[PDB]
RNA sequence: GAGCCUUUAUACAGUAAUGUAUAUCGAAAAAUCCUCUAAUUCAGGGAACACCUAAACAUGUAGGCAAUCCUGAGCUAAGCUCUGCGGAAACGCAGAGAAAGUGCAACGACUAUUCCGAUAGGAAGUAGGGUCAAGUGACUCGAAAUGGGGAUUACCCUUCUAGGGUAGUGAUAUAGUCUGAACAUAUAUGGAAACAUAUAGAAGGAUAGGAGUAACGAACCUAUCCGUAACAUAAUUG
RNA sequence: GCUU
């Protein structure tokens, strides 16, 4: 149809864009997340990455355990760069763990939880779309996001499924002698069955997106890479046994570069020793009457110079080129810090809009 | 309703007989099960096992993964006692394992395969029933007998559910210490995620009988053992785990009489030091174009002449009383086998009507 | 809406009327009698209405409700076919089967009566219920095959008096009695909701016992769980 | 033409 006209016309204008890349014309989103530092650890060949972004418009997803009724600061990191490709027209998606809360990630009324969560992320959008276009960025069709909730599935999928489309593939060896978990039973009180297949059904989750959307790519916490890759073979698992001879035209691991990777954006911290996201006790978070827009704005403009520079090009979306516009007029005055009162307004912005983002400085910056 | 009186009926008598054990009037069925040598192990106390079968028309399974196109002679002795029961008049079943085929007892198409034992487990049923009644057997409104395929419910099991109503009360732990387990890791290969999941499978299985019947008690092969151990472990969370009370007020284990306990025939092996389902060319099974009837006869009339005795007990539903006549006619003549015939023929007829029973002795009687 | 037959069309089927198949159609229908009504459970899969809901997903969907189409296990009244024994006959017993019914009523419970009528129904007051009394009393309702099996009939066909075929679905509840069914309810689990399931609802109600009986019942005695919030209400609906 |  009409519709499968654009799709086509889409994949063209990809194209001219893996050019630029191929003669450096432009830079490759990938190159991208090197340039402000979103890549701690890697599942895929860093290099084949590379090709599978400038190449084909592949998608991508974070996942968040709706256990908190908040996210906080320390979850934006890793959605930074799903935001990034989605600035360049891929598919990112942010997946909630609306079921897998009631297990957990073994990595060591629920329901109002899960509900405020799902909004406070398409608020999220709301925001890097008004951000988006405003900070000149151009209308494309293909371009794709979207908030899923591994429930939508889970809630139904049988077992046998499971257990079969992929239970053959994997073996309890990789994954009892997983260190993190592993750790758990020697360290620990043990683990319930739900933990040990808790990756198990992260991995039915990826595999999921890519069957139900594309996904050849997935975002995560620094220490989701234990996660990401035991994901990974289940991922593949289901595509092998795809008992569908139209449908293996599909899912089956053609192409080389038909394969799925992913990246552990690197784990932060404060200047001092404090992990990130939290402060003193708690965290930075992002609910309004739990964190007032004032003490957002301070956590921000409390971090030093030491550290305005690796964290500005972390959290910002401003062309490296402008960034260090910005820097190399902070570092000529460090004591009135303008960087800080800058990285601070920017971050607040993307997350509780500029209208207010900009009445929080003058509360922060008055006296 | 009269329905209702109906299973009112039963009930009464069912003290009566509960009270004759109580007053050495009619074996206890559970004595008559250690008596004529069907047990080797059990999962709950000895007296435990034997009061409930005394105040309790309880349901017991015996279950039959369809990986074979035919039920070979070992399946025998382990549903024998079932029977026995449903003699008594009972609740008895027979698990078809249609699902769970894809998977097996780890230790150590396919559609008709299971198609096969369908119509089998039937028919055999069907002999069962009558030599039943065939030797004063009184019916009885709540004796009942049946077969359920486990795909039955599998078929749409939700992943989600299962795992929480029982995953949040096992632990790995244990459920990896059985040897069967640390065997099919150490020596040998690997243990994969599916057939890690076989003995909580079977355990659920349970459950479902437990809820759509009434069947608190497992009959398994003598190595089947500890699945009856894992298996009760997911019963018994189960049982707490529902959501509703009010059915809670049913369904959970109140006093000490609703406890469903399990029980292992022994291993019976020919005197060829192989078991005794595996022995021949390859196994003996009860299809007939695969094993002539008078074949299989033959497998029996010709046994240790002092093997009869505790193989009449096993494998024929003769009263211990004149059980013992035919080992006086046998003794009178050890290599006449006169106990042998009346051994033989008993499993022929059962398992291959008598019609067939004589047909078979006859060419064995040849000169 | 859906099914039945029905108009016509083709199609595989036959000795042929006719048979099965899809679609179209509606122009008149759609024989009688007798006998059986037991079992009444455990799941499973699908579904027209446009019929409520709208949390997701980009009105499209989706979940609910549902006329209702079925499958597995078990069970079942009188017959049915194969084989074995009995018989003179019947039928009997045995086993192998082949229909068919529960399952598959508005959540269910319960019953297969006479008379008259072209029917709808009318009269009986049986079957079996409801209410009040307390005792074997009053009062008030009040009735089904539309299936299974066996006959008879008429019909036309005929490889033409001997076989063959045609004489509709309707019971997933029909009659009818009840009714926790009916509540946009209360409650509790499950859902975002619509809902589904379980109790309960004009302080009582429910089940399991004690006693006592000729037996059931009223009333007593024990325990138990439900309410103790307003509606339940009378037509009316399966 | 009838039917739940």
């Amino acid at each position: 149809p009409k519709y499968t006209a654009k799709i086509n016309e889409a994949e063209e204008n990809w194209q001219a864009r893996a050019e630029a890349i191929k003669k450096g014309k432009k830079q490759n989103t990938w190159d991208l997340f090197e340039e402000r530092g979103y890549v701690k650890d890697t599942a895929g060949t860093k290099e084949h990455i590379a090709e599978l972004m400038r190449t084909r418009r592949i998608g991508a997803y974070v996942g968040i355990d709706p256990t908190a009724p908040s996210l906080h600061v320390g979850h934006l990191l890793p959605l930074m760069p799903l935001f990034w490709m989605y600035l360049e027209g891929y598919k990112a998606f942010t997946l909630i763990g609306g079921s897998t809360a009631k297990i957990g990630d073994p990595t060591g009324d629920a329901t109002m939880n899960m509900t405020k969560i799902h909004y406070q992320l398409k608020k999220l959008w709301e925001n890097v779309d008004t951000q988006m276009r405003a900070r000149g960025y151009e209308a494309d069709w293909a371009r794709k996001r979207g908030i899923v909730n591994n429930n939508h599935w889970w809630n139904k999928q049988p077992m046998l499924e499971v257990l079969r489309r992929v239970g053959h593939a994997l073996r309890i060896g990789p994954m009892l002698s997983r260190d993190t978990v592993k750790n758990k039973m020697t360290q620990g009180d043990g683990v319930s069955f739900a933990e040990f297949t808790y990756p198990i059904m992260q991995g039915w989750d990826w595999f999921e997106l890519f069957y139900q959307q594309g996904v050849q790519m997935q975002i995560g916490g620094s220490d989701q890479y234990g996660n990401i890759i035991s994901g990974l073979e289940v991922v593949k698992a289901a595509r092998e046994s795809e008992p569908d001879p139209q449908e293996r035209k599909y899912v089956t691991p053609k192409t080389a570069l038909d394969e799925c990777v992913g990246f552990t954006v690197p784990l932060l911290t404060d200047s001092s020793g404090a992990k990130f996201g939290k402060s003193a006790g708690n965290a930075i978070w992002l609910d309004p009457y739990q964190t007032s827009v004032f003490d957002f704005y301070g956590y921000f403009v409390r971090r030093s110079d030491q550290e305005v520079e690796n964290l500005l090009k972390l959290f910002t979306f401003m062309p490296i080129s402008e960034i260090t516009k910005t820097m190399e007029e902070h570092i000529k005055d460090p004591s009135k810090r303008v960087a800080q009162h800058t990285l601070a307004r920017e971050v607040v912005t993307l997350v509780h809009g500029k209208q207010e983002a900009s009445a929080a400085e003058d509360q922060h910056r008055m006296m």
